[PDB]
């Protein structure tokens, strides 16, 4: 083993370990060495290369590393291939800002290829930043040969999946009302929409729709979206609902019967009743006539019309509502649209053309009043969908899109999810399962530029569709030569046309790219270029035994993985999911670069070490709920846990070298009880840490290890230092080194998944072998001693109570005290075995175990004025004083009898009730008490001259020992000590001459009045002059 003497920062140690890992190919070796062992299949969720990693990203990569390292150590091969997510809106928008452009028209002007090249350059920059962060965090994952979603082979596998889905009839094009982002100018999927809901307040209005062929009669139409009123095509009523013609003032209003009293306020008179199907076909005047409707402006039956809210007459705009689209289509009414692709009014609405529709709500209300059609308005507090990338409010907008028909396999989705073990369990049928139950088809087409091109070609002539699964299939169908090096991106694939197998017409590729979530969802198949390559490796690497990503992937990678695999293979792509709560700042606020509360994990790693950051991320709280985090928690992990291990390790190395201990040599071992206890704690920790890790309880396993590390340092090492400090390799010293060597090797093995850097530094130096090539240690039950653990835990509690008393009464432990008495209710612990430990640790001359406190306490008596006030009147203070004057035995009698008589000054005898007296139990004179209920410790705090003088002699002994170290004197030489001090020091040194001589290797001791050029030292509150000569 090598020394740990030269001061090394945490960063320097981890850099040294990192280089050791590189030179030895330890990561690669930890995989290859498990060839033929059972597989544990792990999929890396690919980080989006559109920004810098923050400390929240360190949680998931820490947990994935713990799992992979642990499963490797317990006898599994864990292949770890990194991945980078590089397509889609999350990349495009950031690049647009870098370029100072915005929107699809600006991208066309900039140039599609030039824009895409900028995207490629940006993702490459971010990949390197993420790679460096991952390496310094110690998350072993192959970033030399990662999968990358922009790579041609990866895209080809995605094409093969999409082509296979198309073969089944599950990829189709349709004109549907879909959630739509007016800024990004594209439809969005249902999982993307679920990620962007925000509470808003807007206006729902009731508008009068004047009935044609009548007078003073208006329908009361209702809508939550005033901006859709110019596009009105029909009014919807329920067929079997009852409506009333109600007269108010000079007008008559048609409204639902159950809502009339709410809608019509002040005064009305119901004239007639009508069913919903009776009102069918009645024409009316639209609130706006800017747009011309060919067929419409009538009343139709819709089954979804409710009488619970609104008026029972619902304004329908077919282009901006799925129900509205369906009902208008059924009744053959003309479809109309008044909005461009940017969410702005077209020329068909003159007064508002070129304005965002949701910003016209206030002006629409005023226009409604001016036409005298407005009848009511109210505020609507509800959730509304916003774009998960650009924060623009969404619209529901009729649009031609491509869909993956996920609903066709909904039953298979639920069955696959039912096979998955979720952490936390509630996600399975909660956040994730509920999303499966409300499944709609997956809108995958994005009218964008940077992404996986949707590989569907349509014949211009007969609309036949061809979906090439590969470059070879693309080449086979193309009407022109297609080079083998064709890049599977826009615009290169848009220059490829096919010959239609049906009519020989020209086939053109649909222009869209696909949802970025499909790319990552395809990684089980695309990361190995399946089925074109690595068919056998893929089969061994499917399904995954676990994945671990943030909770937002329930609307992300968790869903897209499940959907792609279910549509493609029918099978669940994973057996087990760790759904991780998000890291927040120290205030509980979400982490963001804009908010400035996103800590840099690289700075934390540089300052405190990755081992400390990882430990704090694992041990401070559980990973399943939102997590408050701070630099302070990392600092505490470094000083309390990481530094403590390093110091114990450095202590062992220094004294093992000095004493020439050799773990390969065989010694006669005199194992002590403290050796047995720490070994029992070691293997009990091994057992309980393994049990938690087997159930992915990282926090509980970490906390268990931290407890053991505290016991190892604060108790085992601290109390065993003499056996390392002593000279000569006796049986006890050899046992100490043997015990500590086993603890350090096994503990570092335990810690290897958690704190990989320091664990290897200890283990490799002690054994010559990397800890990460080792097996996870097994619990040796023969070294577990449950009784010994139980007693030492009781001893620690007693020592803690004793220290508490000493601190409370300002009695420093260096000052010996006469006795500690322990009151125990039961003879559970063999206290005789720990007498020397308790007396040493508390510095008491005597340790006595008592069954009760009768010899240690007394009773004083007072009067309960709230209970005995009226009974004695003006004599209450005389009786209360009478109780306080009673002797110790009188109080002892009262607590046993419960009845008491007090004789007042006049001789008047009075009787005291049990509840009239307040009883106080006090320790006997000179004693002090602390109790935890189970144990009552009674300490004699009374000081004698002999006790004080012994304390002075102890202080003299320590002062001399400190002065010897300052002079670099040999530990073997005997010294001539000269000492000067006042009479109290002189008397103490004289009286305890034997004690001084036993603890100091003194050739002679001279007490002088004055010392020439002496060293003044501070012994207690006194100053003592020392001077050391050497025997000549
Ligand atoms: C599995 C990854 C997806 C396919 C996608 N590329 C993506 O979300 N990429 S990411 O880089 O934005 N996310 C990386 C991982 O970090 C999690 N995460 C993101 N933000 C936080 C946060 N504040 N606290 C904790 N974890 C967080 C993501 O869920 C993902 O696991
Ligand atoms: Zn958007
Ligand atoms: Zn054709």
């Amino acid at each position: 083993m090598k020394e740990v003497n030269v001061r090394e920062s945490s960063q320097e140690r981890e850099q040294r370990i990192q280089q050791q890992w590189q030179k030895g190919n330890v990561f690669q070796q930890s995989v290859q060495n498990r060839e033929g062992y059972p597989s544990f299949v792990f999929y890396e969720g690919p980080p989006t290369a559109n920004g810098l990693p923050h400390v929240g990203h360190a949680l998931g990569r820490t947990i994935k590393d713990v799992v992979a390292r642990y499963k490797t150590m317990t006898g599994h091969q864990v292949i770890r291939k990194a991945g980078w997510d590089t397509h889609g809106l999350p990349v495009e928008l950031g690049v647009e800002k870098q370029l100072g452009i915005s929107g699809k028209h600006d991208i066309e002007k900039y140039g599609v290829e030039a824009f895409i090249n900028k995207c490629k350059e940006s993702v490459f920059v971010y990949e390197k930043q993420w790679r460096t962060f991952t390496e310094q965090l110690g998350y072993w994952v192959d970033m030399e040969d990662p999968y990358i979603t922009l790579e041609n082979s990866y895209i080809e596998s995605v094409w093969n999946v999409l082509g296979t889905i198309h073969d089944k009839g599950l990829l189709y094009k349709g004109h549907r009302v879909s959630p739509y982002c007016p800024s990004c100018q594209t439809s969005l999927s249902s999982h993307e929409v679920a990620q962007g809901y925000k509470d808003v307040k807007d206006l729902t209005v009731t508008v009068k729709f004047k009935v044609k062929n009548r007078d003073n009669e208006y329908f009361l139409g209702w809508t939550t979206t005033p901006w859709t009123l110019p596009s009105n095509v029909a009014l919807a009523v329920h067929e079997e609902m009852s409506y009333v013609r109600a007269e108010q003032g000079d007008s008559v209003y048609i409204v639902a019967e159950a809502l009339a009293d709410k809608v019509l306020k002040g005064e009305y008179s119901v004239l007639s009743h009508h069913k919903g199907n009776e009102l069918k076909g009645m024409s009316y005047e639209p609130p706006f006539n800017f747009v011309k409707v060919e067929k419409g402006h009538e009343v139709v039956t819709a089954d979804y019309v409710t009488d619970q809210s609104g008026t029972g007459v619902v304004h329908l705009a077919p282009a901006y509502g799925e129900d509205d689209y369906r009902v208008v289509k059924e009744n053959g009414f003309s479809f109309v649209n008044v909005v461009d692709e940017k969410g702005q009014y077209t020329s068909e609405v003159p007064p508002f053309q070129g304005r965002f529709v949701k910003d016209c709500d206030v002006d629409i209300v005023r226009y409604l009043a001016n036409q005298d059609v407005l009848y009511h308005k109210e505020k609507h507090e509800h959730s509304y969908p916003f774009c998960w990338r650009c924060d623009s409010p969404l619209l529901y907008y009729a649009n031609e899109s491509w869909f993956i028909q996920t609903t066709a396999l909904k039953e298979q989705f639920l069955k696959n999810n039912e096979s998955v073990k979720w952490y936390p369990d509630h996600i399975k049928h909660g956040r994730f399962g509920k999303f499966l139950e409300n499944m709609v088809d997956w809108n995958i087409s994005r009218k964008r530029y940077w992404g996986t091109p949707l590989n569907v070609w349509e014949c211009e002539g007969c609309q036949h569709q061809v979906a090439p699964k590969s470059i070879k299939e693309l080449q086979k169908h193309a009407s022109h030569y297609v080079d083998d090096s064709i890049e599977l991106h826009k615009p290169y694939v848009d220059d490829v046309q096919l010959t239609c197998p049906v009519c020989s017409g020209e086939m053109k590729r649909t222009p869209e790219v696909i949802d970025v979530w499909f790319d990552s969802g395809s990684m089980p198949f695309a990361q190995y270029h399946y089925p074109f390559e690595n068919s056998e490796l893929f089969q061994k690497q499917f399904p995954a035994d676990v994945i671990a990503e943030g909770i937002d992937q329930t609307r992300g990678w968790f869903y897209s993985l499940m959907a792609v695999s279910t549509l493609f293979t029918g099978k669940a792509p994973y057996k087990r999911v760790l759904s991780l709560g998000h890291v927040l700042d120290e205030n509980g606020q979400k982490m963001s670069k804009s908010k400035g509360n996103a800590l840099d994990p690289v700075d934390l790693i540089h300052t405190f070490g990755a081992d400390a950051l990882r430990w704090a991320l694992l041990a401070d709280s559980a990973p399943w709920n939102p997590k408050k985090f701070s630099e302070r928690v990392v600092q505490e992990a470094k000083s309390k846990v990481i530094d403590t291990l390093v110091n114990v390790y450095g202590f062992y190395v220094l004294y093992a070298k000095l004493d020439g201990y050799d773990p390969e040599q065989t010694y006669e071992l005199k194992k002590t009880k403290l050796d047995e206890w720490i070994l029992s704690r070691l293997h009990s920790t091994v057992k309980r840490a393994t049990v938690h890790l087997e159930d992915y309880g990282f926090t509980s396993a970490a906390r268990e290890i931290a407890v053991f590390i505290e016991e190892l340092s604060n108790w085992y090492v601290r109390r065993s230092r003499d056996r390392f400090w002593s000279e000569g390799m006796d049986g006890e010293k050899a046992a100490a080194y043997d015990t500590l060597h086993e603890v350090l090797v096994t503990l570092s093995q335990l810690l290897a998944p958690f704190t990989p850097f320091v664990a290897d530094d200890v283990h490799e130096n002690l054994t010559g072998k990397s800890v990460h090539l080792a097996d996870y240690p097994a619990c040796d039950q023969t070294k577990v001693n449950e009784k010994l653990e139980k007693e030492m835990a009781a001893v620690l509690q007693v020592v803690e109570l004793g220290r508490s008393i000493r601190n409370t009464h300002s009695l420093k432990v260096k000052q010996p005290l006469q006795s500690l008495s322990l009151v125990v209710t039961e003879e559970d612990v063999e206290w005789k075995a720990y007498r020397d430990v308790i007396k040493d640790e508390l510095n008491v001359k005597n340790f006595n175990v008592e069954q009760d406190d009768d010899k240690l306490v007394s009773y004083v008596l007072k009067l309960d004025f709230k209970q005995a006030g009226p009974k004695f009147g003006k004599q209450v203070n005389e009786v209360n004083q009478a109780l306080k004057n009673l002797s110790e035995e009188k109080g002892k009698e009262f607590v046993e009898q419960g009845k008491l008589s007090v004789t007042l000054a006049s001789g008047e005898n009075l009787t005291l009730e049990t509840e009239d007296v307040l009883v106080e139990k006090v320790p006997k004179e000179g004693f002090a008490v602390a109790s935890n209920g189970m144990y009552t410790a009674v300490l004699d705090t009374a000081l004698t001259e002999e006790l004080v003088q012994e304390g002075v002699a102890r202080e003299v002994i320590r002062a001399v020992q400190d002065y010897r170290k300052k002079l670099d004197l040999p530990v073997n030489s005997r010294i001539n000590l000269e000492l000067s001090g006042d009479e109290e020091v002189q008397k103490a040194v004289a009286k305890f001459e034997t004690l001084l001589q036993e603890n100091l290797l003194l050739h002679s001791l001279s007490v002088k009045e004055t010392i020439k050029n002496g060293e003044t030292v501070k012994v207690g509150t006194k100053q003592v002059v020392l001077r050391v000569l050497n025997q000549s």
